[PDB]
């Protein structure tokens, strides 16, 4: 399981925010501390995604624009993993110092959002997702948004893409004869993957509209986030950078 062996390899380990949890809640710390555990998760999602197997075989442009444009999806895939294996999906589990209860998911103000990464991480109870099938998955989402113009070296991109899709199969195929219950599963977890993107999209909306009025609402947005919100987000939401979905 040389595939499998990597991914476990690399998996990043748990990031706190820093939060200050003695302290009552309020929007400006709440956000800053999300903002701050971005910034942190960011870190340890380059280090991660340069270790992929292939990864480098990517253009240089293309290994960052990657990485800027799927860094959402890939904390909120991993977010709400984290609150079905710790928390049974009770709260969302953003880090052991910054548990979301639906009261803290209100005065965020990213309720609707946060309720539907509750309902993301009840999926991977109900569909029964396993570790591994969770790491591909991950890995997988990484390669899946795009600009509509291609990135420099979009060839790379596309056989990449191909191998990660591969080797979720070859998990699927794993103990499973019956193509039919393969097809099935597949289709369940493609499903699951395309779910994670509208939901990025509602966060990324929200982060945007938040950093333009920034300095009403009191929030300190980190030099690295606020680059990126301005230069990357913007293409996402302005439809020149669009995810693939599946179906
Ligand atoms: C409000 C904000 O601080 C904005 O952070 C970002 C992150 C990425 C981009 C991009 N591109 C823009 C803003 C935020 O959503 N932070 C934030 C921090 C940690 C985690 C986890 N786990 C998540 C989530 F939503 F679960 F993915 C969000």
């Amino acid at each position: 399981p040389i595939f499998l062996n990597v991914l476990e390899a690399i998996e990043p380990g748990v990031v706190c925010a820093g939060h200050d949890n003695n302290q009552p809640d309020s929007f400006a710390a709440l956000l800053s501390s999300l903002n701050e555990l971005g910034e942190r998760q960011l870190v340890h999602v380059v280090k991660w995604a340069k270790a992929l197997p292939g990864f480098r075989n990517l253009h240089v442009d293309d290994q960052m624009a990657v990485i800027q444009y799927s860094w959402m999806g890939l904390m909120v895939f991993a977010m709400g993993w984290r609150s079905f294996t710790n928390v049974n999906s009770r709260m969302l589990y953003f880090a052991p110092d910054l548990v979301f209860n639906e009261y803290r998911m209100h005065k965020s103000r990213m309720y609707s959002q946060c309720v539907r990464m509750r309902h993301l991480s009840q999926e991977f109870g109900w569909l029964q997702i396993t570790p591994q099938e969770f790491l591909c998955m991950k890995a997988l989402l990484l390669f899946s948004i795009i600009p509509v113009d291609g990135l420099k070296n979009q060839k790379f991109f596309d056989e990449l893409r191909m191998n990660y899709i591969k080797e979720l199969d070859r998990i699927i195929a794993c103990k499973r004869k019956n193509p039919t219950s393969c097809s099935r599963r597949f289709y369940q977890l493609t499903k699951l993957l395309d779910s994670v993107q509208p939901i990025a999209r509602e966060l990324h909306q929200f982060t945007f509209d938040l950093l333009i009025k920034s300095h009403m609402v009191s929030v300190d947005f980190p030099e690295m986030m606020a680059e990126i919100i301005s230069v990357q987000v913007p293409k996402i939401l302005s439809g020149k950078v669009k995810p693939i979905y599946f179906h």
